[PDB]
């Protein structure tokens, strides 16, 4: 049928993307759909810390290499991440108690991953899920051991490793303008950038319930008011996959000049972590759902 990536590019955006990995690319009809309809791929798991650095200084790149090679052969942009994210850490990192040791470990992790793929990765998610729901910083091993400087250090280290990449901070529950986490991340990113921290983007990890798409029309412009060169929608899925919810999210990005694109959490409903809510754009037979066709219609205008 029609490609949402082709159409969103024709409207002046950069991509419509999807998360995947080697497993998915060799099963189902995922590779054919990604080839035809999406312009950017992200590794769901193969670039996370537990997958890439299972013991200190010893890296495993097999799965990440597979994705990067596949993307290059198929003409797709690549996003990578997450470089610093508490929920994907191997136990050897979480057990470090010394500030200088953890700082060097974090810098080496960032530099090694980014150097390997230098010039090939459009966007890196550098820090993920750093905020509590009340807007304070989440008390992870990095905050407890290094302190709040871990965020500036991570971004500075990433900028030096690959100056071509766009560097993002990413979080979830940024879907409502009035929710405390949303204004908190805006305030902190503005302050960090004023201090010279190279944060190029805010990525909103958008997991919606039915009817919540409309709120993104106000939340996304508010995130853009932090002044980063880019914002994006990441990890998108919507319980019930209503066309209304999906079109509202797409229109939010179209309405925000600095929104470069949208990435969905996967291809087909049965492979979702909440499959019983049928929250994706393709069904269990790999056919496009009404929400896919509604996005196509919205973009053709
Ligand atoms: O947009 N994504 O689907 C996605 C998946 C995994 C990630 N890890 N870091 N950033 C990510 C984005």
């Amino acid at each position: 049928a029609q490609s949402v990536d082709q159409l969103i590019k024709a409207r002046g955006k950069v991509y419509f993307g999807v998360a995947t990995d080697q497993n998915r690319l060799t099963t189902g009809k995922n590779a054919a759909i990604i080839q035809a309809d999406f312009g950017m791929v992200w590794p769901e798991n193969s670039m996370q810390w537990d997958a890439t650095e299972p013991s200190q200084g010893n890296f495993n790149f097999a799965g990440a290499d597979y994705l990067v090679n596949w993307a290059q052969q198929n003409g797709k942009l690549i996003g990578g991440g997450c470089l610093v994210w508490h929920s994907q850490l191997p136990s050897w990192v979480s057990s470090i108690t010394d500030k200088n040791t953890l700082t060097n470990v974090m810098k080496n992790h960032i530099t090694t991953l980014m150097t390997r793929y230098k010039g090939k990765i459009r966007t890196w998610d550098v820090v993920g899920e750093a905020f509590n729901e009340d807007g304070s910083l989440r008390q992870t091993v990095f905050l407890n051991v290094i302190g709040e400087d871990y965020i500036p250090i991570a971004f500075q280290t990433a900028r030096a490793a690959d100056p071509n990449a766009k560097l993002y901070i990413m979080d979830y529950n940024l879907d409502s303008a009035s929710y405390p986490k949303t204004q908190a991340i805006v305030n902190r990113v503005k302050q960090w950038r004023a201090a010279g921290v190279p944060i190029d983007g805010i990525g909103s990890q958008t997991h919606l319930s039915a009817g919540q798409g409309a709120g993104v029309l106000q939340a996304l412009p508010l995130l853009a008011s932090a002044g980063t060169p880019e914002v994006s929608i990441l990890m998108l899925d919507v319980a019930g996959a209503s066309p209304t919810d999906y079109v509202n999210v797409v229109n939010a990005c179209l309405n925000v000049q600095s929104c470069v694109g949208i990435t969905v959490m996967g291809v087909a409903d049965p492979d979702s972590v909440r499959a019983s809510t049928t929250p994706l754009l393709f069904d269990g037979n790999f056919n496009p759902k009404p929400a896919y066709n509604a996005i196509v219609q919205d973009l053709q205008q």
